[PDB]
């Protein structure tokens, strides 16, 4: 008959409340709970059998490594449940797109996996939130969302989980992706434009089964005379990966280069990223010598996307060349 | 008769790759502002152009000291009967940098523009012939004075205050969340937005008095972020943080002890977020900004607000007064 | 104390209630139409004093130009009165940017005029008119919004009225301008980032006061194969000018430009604008020679937006060199 | 093993020239293929190129009897042992067009590619001559076999669905709501997203069977319109009209009424609108499309939805049959 969706709530604005309605800023995160939240949109019996579980309350800005491991585990679970058609994930929208390309990255499976949030508090003025779950509790009821990824489904539209961003601050269109939506959702009913041609779900090497734990990746931000201070320190830290967000294509200042060229030396992986975040990609070999350093590029990636890729990666290989495949495959 | 322009050249304008085919890959800033005004005649049927090679740099690797000579420079120029307006040939790395710090302490109504290209000279379709020429059009035009530092880039004038590299490999890089105040084609200028923020002549900050720029670092916040680079940074002397944020320069809690702490201790607190395409950090909204004393960065990124608080800093150590200050500029 | 803003209704509600908003005796008692509009969001008597007036009753796409002129003219009256600090009109999204740019053209006044619609109907989930409806009125009472000229606040932002358009169909977004937003409007407060640099409502020289009538322009489509059927058909059922939407740079048919050459010479303005809409402008002289056959381009405007600025212009003109003069200040 | 291409020439501005090499308005486009090849010397690393000069137009005064004749041109080559890949060099004005009409009837996975120029070859940091490589690069890449026609502009390929020109006098003018499918920098592409359409090798339509095209036109909709367009083209002989309407593929009620007889009279009544930067017109939103017999033009701009019509008619006179094409390509 209807589809069996579940709703895993993990906190989010969409769940969150302000004082009002004018006020859509100084909101408490995570303030609502999962039947509650069904139970207010009525209309989701239409489309599917739904029950909702709370994993977690939290505000994405203070998520954590375990949070994602958790949450990974939780879904691998109800994925393999032959009574589960599609899974809906509520979620904070600060760090929504890291989620999002995680369980992109690990989830072996089929079924539609939804991530949602809301840019407005529920008791806000035209708050978003009641139509994006209504729209993600659709799509991951619908057949044609088998086999397309993780998917995000905010402001009628359908992006992949894989490269959508939070790029517009304060405004319901907040996400955007490079490379366009592969859809959209009017009125429950999907409408697909485009499909995934990176490696997901289903195709993926990586599986969150097989992983217990993920390693220490951080992130070194450049810009005018930027020094090697943070990056050491996040080394000396732990940090097992350094994702360094270059300006332009890639580049590194030229009083940095010693430093990771030593860091490299003393084994931590050197990903070249960017904060040059609408549109391209860092290309290897182009601003610095990636083959004879044995630096990894990002390609398209943005800084936290990168981030995301080099943890699970690094939970199966350390080598360089490894590495550089797979942020050209992912 | 025929504006005097000057071009004062830095250091991928003045890239050259190793072949026609290499639209990448080059050994940027590598050719003369001599060469520069030569390869392209045509610009003496716009005003009288004459160059300067003021340094010669990578921009990635620019310092605080490179912007405080350009600065000075430029200010020497423009008080000149003999200069009309000037032109900065840069690497577009940090371009935006560059051209935002003029913006703030230029006192002066004659046209800026700061100026580079996407493709190197020896690439197909390199971008840079029509750029200079463009850039020299914006800077002997009359009614370019007055709007604040330009960069002319893709057709476009862009202001200096908000347009920021955004996309990679392409000659349309340069965008702005409150876009383009116009274009220029086959030399000429059209106008559709006027800047509304403060700059050069209304502003507070002039280059003349300004000796040293104070150390401002940035740190950048993610999912399982720590306090380990913003210890870091003010421990080898940052006095201002910017902070990276995620959303609405929202804060891990993990990381909020130490930002009041810091704070305590002197550090100015900026917050700005990389959700930069558009909107902008809002006062009191993910933290209490009042309380804990921090400024928020309103709608610049990263490296712009790094620009704004070291130049505001010069000045101020009120918190109020950078706010506000973040407020106008 | 509280600025004094008076709404214009031109057709249905624009926005919901809410909470007790609806229920109220206050919401309940009140007569329908732009009075329950009022009612329904009570929020807005705390950021001005707030009047309707419904001055017609019309679908956008079927307006006419009769219903400009008595919108045009209620509006001039109304910025006369001392007792009127702020206007707010609610509008069809259709041809909202239409009516916005002509009230820009011909309003001489400095008081702030704010055009406002909703993409989701007043009782969709997530419906987008009350906070629209919310901000209109904030940016309407702000001195700050004066001399700005017509300005429409849809998605939180400050658009104006002369460039913005429709752009995008189904989302709360659809409304772009080529040159971008003014600014934004959050949580009742403003934000001012641009200023316009072209000519409108106070140094305008055209004025509503004076119009009584206007004259017949429209418009003709070019794609492949087009022929000069429709553009012969509209000049002889009484248009005094024609927009030619042209491909790229308003270009002309070969096969089209003879029938353009002689409506010409028989008196009908020929204005080149485009179907290229996103940036970019109509360049004299560089598709035809304009100079030549004596006609008019129509820079950045859209093929909507030059119908207006002719239909105006020429309640004042018929010189097609003064007309140029007007497509490039206005 | 270099793979064989073939550049077809019809005209338009990347074969253009101007008197000046600042100017990149008023060049006489459709100006010069031999020319165009030697030009580009490095086309020789790519792989073994030839070609032919179809037609020479200009782009805006395009039949289709010109469609026929290249669209049987192509389908030729492709079925050559001889063409791997096949280039057409096009003015901009009405590539959309031509490229949206050829991933519709050319049953072939052989890749084909569009391009044109923002600027004329004469014109400082013209844009053609990397269009042009990168054109090549694209055809003779096994990566580009059977993702439809497309369009290499900017650095980008583009889907010849839904690329539109959308941006006046800019070297990006080329744009589709639903993005880009990769780019290509330095002759490599890389790709982030696939067809979701059916076109090429999964159309069922063929230019083999297509020995002629029905008469569309389009009609547009604003404030104040009335049905005399609408009227004068079916007078003519239109067999279906697009109508361009305002906002959801509105229609003034003023017109209604001719479109309900034009129906009924057998013209087909397809329903786009002049909201083109994203979103689609939906079935029964503002009109009653079910009781009135009525076709949407789903997210297709006029002048695209234009070519699917004259196309899908002639296979079907069937309103439904028509929808649902208009919902599959």
């Amino acid at each position: 008959k209807l589809a069996n969706v579940v709703i895993l709530a993990t906190g989010g604005t969409i769940a969150g409340a302000g004082a009002s309605a004018a006020n859509s800023a100084t909101y408490q995160a995570a303030k609502v709970g999962v039947d509650k939240l069904i139970a207010g949109v009525p209309e989701l019996a239409d489309l599917a059998n739904v029950r909702g579980e709370q994993v977690m309350q939290i505000a994405s800005e203070s998520i954590t490594n375990d949070d994602l491991l958790k949450l990974g585990k939780r879904v691998a679970e109800l994925a393999d449940s032959n009574d589960v058609d599609g899974i809906v994930i509520t979620h904070g929208t600060d760090t929504l797109e890291e989620t999002a390309y995680f369980l992109d990255l690990t989830l072996n499976t089929d079924k539609p996996i939804v991530v949602v949030g809301s840019m407005r508090p529920g008791t806000a003025m035209s708050a978003d939130g009641m139509l994006n779950l209504y729209n993600a509790v659709a799509v991951a009821s619908n057949k044609d969302s088998r086999g397309k990824g993780v998917l995000v489904t905010m402001n009628d539209e359908i992006q992949s989980g894989r490269d959508v961003s939070k790029s517009i601050n304060i405004k319901t269109e907040a996400f955007k992706s490079a490379w366009g939506p592969l859809g959209m959702v009017v009125e429950g009913k999907s409408y697909w434009f485009r499909l995934p041609a990176k490696r997901h779900t289903v195709n993926s090497e990586f599986d969150i089964k097989q992983i217990s734990s993920l390693p220490q990746v951080d992130i070194a931000y450049s810009y005018g005379n930027v020094t090697d201070t943070a990056y050491k320190a996040l080394a000396q830290n732990g940090a097992k990966a350094l994702i360094h967000a270059g300006t332009g294509n890639g580049s590194v200042s030229s009083r940095l280069t010693p430093a990771l060229q030593t860091l490299r030396k003393t084994g931590t992986q050197i990903i070249r990223s960017s904060h040059v975040n609408q549109g391209g990609f860092v290309l290897r070999n182009a601003e610095q010598p990636d083959d004879k350093n044995d630096w990894v590029v990002a390609h398209d990636l943005n800084p936290e996307k990168a981030r995301i890729l080099v943890e699970l990666a690094m939970v199966k290989t350390q080598d360089s060349k490894e590495l550089q495949r797979i942020f050209w495959e992912y």
